[PDB]
């Protein structure tokens, strides 16, 4: 119940920050005294809910030799009027007494909402009590104030101003590497069986917080007990120890526990996440591959030539082309190359968060990408922004609405020195306003054509990298016959053909064929159907000839 | 008044959960101690109102040897300021005193609304009192907190976060099997007559909660007394016992009680319910029957071939075709085959719940289907979503509105590993945006043609399975003459012909004839009228030739 550094894992970069911010001024205040700067007393934690934010507090606090004081958000708000503000005054006097001191406040937004958006003056006093007492502190006190929340936007920003809270520290969703470590934290207390592959689990878990993983560990434990319920009689007052020794959680319990309701995660926000697709997994289009190698990889790798040449680059890249051409995966593979952070934002994600009005988060998309620089910001489904008013034809309203007017501010509100990059992608590029296509905003426009038969060969090579295909498969004879078919169409054929294979596989199981026959294919090849009209392409090829007329 | 397990019935799977969650840590805390996990102290009950949620609390609580404490929602809110929060502190100290303890809180939303949507700070204190005192508990306390509500969305979600309430337990509407059991619970105390067939009643009751059934039992009792009111004089101070012995409730009292006012149920929500129609009840269209056997039955039966083949399936199926082609029943019969759970959602059900703004429920549609996985989510009347803005022509607004932008998020917010399935059905498929028809969202598109005369034969065989038809009935001669007539038209003819039969049946009464004559038919056959123009079909057949051009 007392937390060390080993009890938390995965968010190493974040803990590297806090040790510089909290561990460093306390065990060595002389360093800031020798260099002659002020120690930051404004450490702020934030992130998604249930992400160890309370856990990382004591992970730092118990690893000091400093005094610690604890404040809960609702504990002060539970108290009566006046007495609640007394405890804050009782808090800081003890911390300024025991001068090496740590003040952590969990759920800071409950005692500090926006003063504009609040009703009770008792809430307004305790905010005003907090704003007063933060400034009443001293640098000679050597007392560090920590605060955590899950809603960094609901806070009164006067705290987030200078002198009170300056150190915005986000706790992001961990990678499969770091969440593997988190599983090892919870399972090292657990009693498992030898079949348990956490690395298989951590690969199969993608958007989970540690609370989801701890519930995941707690869930598969229960199913292990459910298997033993036949051997366990509940009318007994104590079960025997032999079933306790056999109580070892199987890998299949986690396979059970991956398909249950725990696995509903918290992924419905504006997330930053490193991608997984690469250049080999996208067949063909090597010209625009190198164009991204030109336009976005050269700044993130070498800003030195720019200051050599005195020229800031174009930060605005627009993808366009026919639909179903893998334009979503393109920005993921290039962020996976130069290891930049990645933020996927779709069209209705703007709108559905604006039926709930999350537009500071839209600014925070740029801010977190500024916080996670180098980062690329990917705007999927830009036609949906036009389809917020139906289209450019639409309900007579064009692409421009409150979304565009927000984005044009935030795209122009980006420093050109920043390597934070914005990637736009649509399939209906005529149906977007040129105000967003304005130079400085989005001036690079990249057409994504259909592949040729060599590209369609390279896709079918790349798509079937994980499939047990047959040996007689002439993909080139497929690539000969597939001409007008998109890369989405080719994957759609394989989804048909695998379904045709399962119409042989479990059909034989009810009557292992791990091979995808020509008979599986020539049925789907006869059933093959083109999804893109060539007269639609003649539009895009005229745009590929010239869209700069606009 | 003291409730055992036998006093509740029907929701066996839910009680199987709670015994794992409440009975299991209390009579054997050693199991979680031996396996080394934390016992969940966050049991939350929810469901429709009047569904035994208060009843199942004591059904668990009286079946422990544990201490129990009771909290009512409005009882705390009835109290004065400060004193109300005192009783919560007085609650948990007694439970942490008597350490095997059960804390049930009925109507948790009354003491815990959303802190964003509330006015009194006294409400905000008692929420803050609750959030504090939940975290003040210990695992060594071995104290379980139960809470029930009928509005799971009105709660402050900080309770529903980790450490406070993790175990979301829904109490669904029971099947006719389980509600049969509920009738036997109430009637075993009652004095009935021998004509009483609860199984006939439980078949005839479809969307009732146990409160509706208990009112149903109480209603037919009163009509039984109404029959005895001639033998009962109210000026008497005590009626004789002979009418008490004859006071036995008839089956016809329930036949009276089924048509009364009670039978208004609570069915106006997003419900999950297993269907009843099967493949035999839908004549013809065996091709798209097998297509559903391919596309949706293979994943729900065998995910093993997918991980064999490394390919996630297409989770998005769109039904389309001309109107009145039985497309509503298609998703019901396939959920009845592979025993998956079923959620019927119509078009205006989205809209009418969004004039009252129930969109978390729209997310909870996917969440409850995730809770009731395997489940299929059926979206009836997708043209109505377009008709929210009139159509795609409409009021110049297309299909896209706040509904689509919500659904595109929630459809994309589904894990591909989940067997939770989404089934779309419209009759105006041109009038829907391709953004919803996007691959990953809804890529399987299934045309539903009119049947042939053999299909029209199979329908008239299937529709007349429960009708006392005549013996001279040449359905093929009907099927010869019925050519352009839909399956809805054929049922419409029978509704005419039965009305023509009742224009012979009770006409002969006014002057058993349980046969549907050719004379009943050839009148309706002469009165037969086609509902679908063939030029409308030539649209759909061109879509059936090619809609992939979009
Ligand atoms: N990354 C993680 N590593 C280990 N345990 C974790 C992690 N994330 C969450 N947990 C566990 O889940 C709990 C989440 O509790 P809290 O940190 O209080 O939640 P939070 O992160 O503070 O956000 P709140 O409390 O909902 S505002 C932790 O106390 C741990 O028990
Ligand atoms: N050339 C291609 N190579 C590999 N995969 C492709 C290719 N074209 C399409 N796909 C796949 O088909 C889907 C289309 O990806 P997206 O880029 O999202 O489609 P889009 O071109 O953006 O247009 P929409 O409206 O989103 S379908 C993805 O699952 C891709 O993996
Ligand atoms: N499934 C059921 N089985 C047996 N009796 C039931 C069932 N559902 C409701 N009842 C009866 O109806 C009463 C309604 O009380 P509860 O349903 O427990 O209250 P609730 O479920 O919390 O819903 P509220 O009070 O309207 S929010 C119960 O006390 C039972 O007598
Ligand atoms: N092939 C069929 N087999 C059996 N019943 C059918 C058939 N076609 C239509 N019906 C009946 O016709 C009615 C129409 O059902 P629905 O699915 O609602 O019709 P639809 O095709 O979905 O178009 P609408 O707009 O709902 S009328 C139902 O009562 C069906 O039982
Ligand atoms: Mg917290
Ligand atoms: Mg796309
Ligand atoms: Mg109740
Ligand atoms: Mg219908």
């Amino acid at each position: 119940n007392e937390v060390g550094y080993d009890d938390i894992g995965g968010c190493r970069k974040q803990l590297a920050q806090i040790r510089e911010m909290v561990e460093l001024p306390l065990r060595h205040p002389q360093l800031f005294k020798s260099i002659g700067i002020k120690p930051p007393r404004g450490v702020l934690l934030y992130g998604p809910p249930g992400t160890g934010k309370t856990l990382m507090a004591r992970a730092v606090a118990n690893e000091t030799g400093a005094f610690f004081f604890l404040i809960n958000g609702p504990e002060i708000m539970s108290k009566m009027a006046g007495e609640s503000e007394s405890n804050l005054r009782k808090a800081f006097e003890e911390a300024e007494k025991n001068s090496p001191a740590i003040i952590f406040i969990d759920e800071i937004d409950s005692i500090a909402p926006k003063r504009e958006k609040t009703n009770g003056e008792v809430e307004r006093r305790v905010v005003s009590q907090l704003l007063t007492l933060m400034d009443g502190m001293k640098a000679r006190s050597n007392v560090v104030v920590m605060a955590a929340t899950n809603r960094p936007n609901s806070i009164d920003p006067a705290l987030r101003r200078f002198g009170r809270f300056d150190r915005e520290v986000d706790i992001g969703i961990p990678d499969p590497t770091g969440r593997l470590e988190i599983l090892q934290i919870h399972t090292k207390n657990m009693k498992l069986a030898d079949d348990v592959d956490l690395e298989q689990i951590a690969a199969e878990t993608h958007g989970y917080v540690g609370s989801d993983l701890a519930a995941l560990c707690s869930e598969a434990a229960m199913q292990q007990i459910r298997e033993k319920m036949d051997l366990i009689d509940l009318d007994e007052d104590t079960i025997d120890a032999e079933v306790l020794d056999s109580l070892g959680v199987t890998m299949d319990n986690f396979r059970y526990a991956l398909g249950v309701s725990n696995p509903s995660a918290l992924r419905e926000v504006a997330v930053v996440e490193v991608p997984n697709v690469r250049w080999e997994d996208i067949g063909g289009l090597e010209q625009v591959k190198q164009e991204l190698k030109e336009q976005v990889q050269y700044p993130v790798d070498h800003p030195e030539k720019f200051l050599k040449f005195g020229l800031s680059p174009s930060r605005g890249v627009l993808f366009y082309g026919p639909p179903g051409t893998g334009k979503t995966m393109l920005a993921k593979a290039v962020a996976n190359e130069c290891a930049a952070n990645f933020i996927s934002v779709k069209g209705p994600e703007l709108l559905s968060m604006w039926f709930g009005e999350s537009e500071s988060n839209i600014r925070d998309i740029f801010d977190k990408a500024r916080a996670a620089a180098p980062c690329v910001v990917f705007l999927d489904e830009l036609d949906s922004i036009a389809k917020a008013r139906g289209g450019s034809i639409g309900d007579a309203g064009g692409a421009s609405d409150r979304v565009v007017n927000q984005l044009l501010t935030e795209m122009d509100g980006m420093t050109s020195k920043k390597n934070v990059f914005v990637i736009g992608a649509t399939n209906r590029p005529e149906q977007l306003d040129p105000a967003l296509c304005r130079p400085g905003r989005l001036d690079q426009l990249i057409y994504v054509p259909l592949p040729d038969e060599a590209g369609r060969l390279s896709i079918l090579k790349a798509q079937l990298r994980k499939t047990p295909v047959s040996k007689d498969v002439d993909l080139a004879y497929i690539a000969s016959k597939t001409h007008g078919f998109s890369g989405a169409d080719l994957a759609f054929i394989t989804q048909r053909a695998v379904k045709l294979a399962i119409k042989e596989s479990i059909a034989a199981e009810i009557e292992p064929v791990p091979e995808l026959t020509k008979r599986h294919f020539e049925e789907a090849m006869r059933d093959a159907r083109r999804s893109v009209s060539d007269v639609e392409i003649r539009r895009y090829e005229a745009f590929a000839q010239q869209m700069k007329n606009a």
